[PDB]
């Protein structure tokens, strides 16, 4: 009986490698495209003084022609939010873990967030202008990025917090609902009728005050447990990470299994014979269910599941069918069930693996733990849900 404002999301895996929306900003409203990131916080795009950034969809934000837009200056009064102050300017600047430095300087101006039944929420917020775009901003379709994470107490005002304090009728609960082309954010709660069958949310308790952060306690393939280490990994759920990232140790141990499932010469009646006995000597045994993995070997084989390597090794089947779900255990101790078309993503004709290494230690729940489940964002009960969904697609 929730009031639910609903917002389109474009976007895919392989293509955008983000899922995007539209937003209004400045007096008259500009339309502009933002990657939806709920790993970042800021809210941020080139603008018009721009002579070091990227062609995106839409032009840099117009700031002469905002009747409303007002640029942040200092080093005649002081920056708040403990900026820096760079040419007279409260100076944005943000390092993503891609390895992208964005920089420029900060404004306000006001937002105008409306849902497709045209419901309007309308604030200020403090924007960075990006002066300096860096590599894969070079090439991106999206004109800037929406960071969905929360407002720090001496902090600046986020765009998510600020949505909800001009919004008092709606809940503070924002879903993300994300199909293999484009989806769905919901601001208010999450939609019942998406649910698949009919299946319950699994929730969990969010580890740190400000960002969505969870805890991974194991990960298991065929009833083998791939996790070595005690402490749960602490995982970013970050809807602008493209694929989810693990530790070394963790992602080969899943890939060997995956190396296996993955035939490249089905032609070759021989050699798939001798991977099947070459899998029945190592893993018919107490430390797999092997039933399980001969079950998905013959599946595979059996419908002619043909599988090809693109970059880093990253194998693609021909189809979904055959390939055996990952389980996911959570901080309570909840076992949850990660299909293949989520961790798979389609390319051309294939569905490849979504997932990848980490860097810099830090492991990611990203897009292709999104794929097909409402992703909830309870802010007000410090908590994430997740349930499997047939979400809404665009186009
Ligand atoms: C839009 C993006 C820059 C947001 C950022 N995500 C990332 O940095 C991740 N980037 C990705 O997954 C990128 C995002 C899409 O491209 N990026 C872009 N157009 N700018 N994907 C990507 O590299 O895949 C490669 C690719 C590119 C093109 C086609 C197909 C595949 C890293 C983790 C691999 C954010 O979610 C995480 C972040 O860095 N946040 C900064 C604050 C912080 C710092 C540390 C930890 C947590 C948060």
């Amino acid at each position: 009986k929730d009031l639910l404002y609903k917002y389109k999301l474009y976007g895919d895996i392989d293509e955008y490698a983000y899922y995007f929306l539209d937003i209004d900003i400045g007096t008259p409203e500009q339309r502009i495209s933002l990657i939806l990131d709920t790993g970042s916080s800021s809210l941020s795009f080139p603008c018009a003084g721009c002579k070091n950034c990227g062609v995106h969809m839409e032009n840099p934000f117009n700031l002469n022609n905002s009747k409303t837009s007002s640029i942040l200056y200092c080093e005649n009064e002081e920056c708040p939010f403990k900026l820096n102050c760079v040419k007279g300017k409260c100076e944005y600047m943000q390092s993503y873990c891609e390895g992208s430095q964005i920089s420029g300087f900060y404004f306000s101006d006001v937002v105008s967030v409306v849902s497709y039944n045209n419901e309007r929420v309308t604030f200020r917020k403090l924007m960075g202008c990006h002066m300096h775009e860096e590599s894969l901003f070079l090439y991106q379709q999206a004109t800037g990025v929406l960071g969905m994470s929360l407002s720090k107490p001496q902090g600046i005002p986020t765009f998510v917090n600020l949505l909800f304090d001009n919004a008092p009728q709606l809940k503070q609960v924002f879903t993300i609902c994300i199909s293999e082309n484009g989806g769905e954010l919901i601001a208010g709660g999450y939609d019942p009728a998406y649910i698949v069958r009919a299946e319950k949310v699994v929730w969990e308790n969010v580890t740190r005050k400000y960002y969505y952060y969870i805890k991974v306690r194991g990960l298991d393939m065929f009833g083998t447990n791939m996790m070595s280490s005690s402490k749960g990994l602490e995982m970013l759920v970050d809807s602008g990470s493209t694929f989810t990232h693990i530790p070394e140790d963790l992602y080969n141990k899943l890939n060997y299994f995956f190396d296996i499932l993955c035939i490249q010469d089905m032609n070759n009646a021989y050699d798939v014979n001798k991977r099947l006995k070459m899998t029945n000597e190592s893993f018919n045994n107490p430390l797999v269910q092997f039933d399980d993995f001969r079950k998905s070997l013959k599946s595979i084989i059996a419908k002619e599941n043909m599988c090809v390597k693109i970059v880093d090794g990253v194998q693609c089947w021909k189809y979904l069918e055959g390939l055996p779900d990952l389980f996911v255990t959570l901080s309570n101790n909840y076992k949850m069930k990660w299909q293949p078309h989520s961790y798979l993503y389609k390319k051309e004709s294939f569905w490849c693996k979504g997932i990848e290494k980490q860097v810099n230690n830090k492991p990611i729940l990203g897009l292709t733990f999104f794929k097909n489940r409402q992703v909830i964002f309870d802010i007000q009960k410090n908590r994430i849900g997740f349930v499997d969904a047939n979400c809404p697609s665009h186009p």
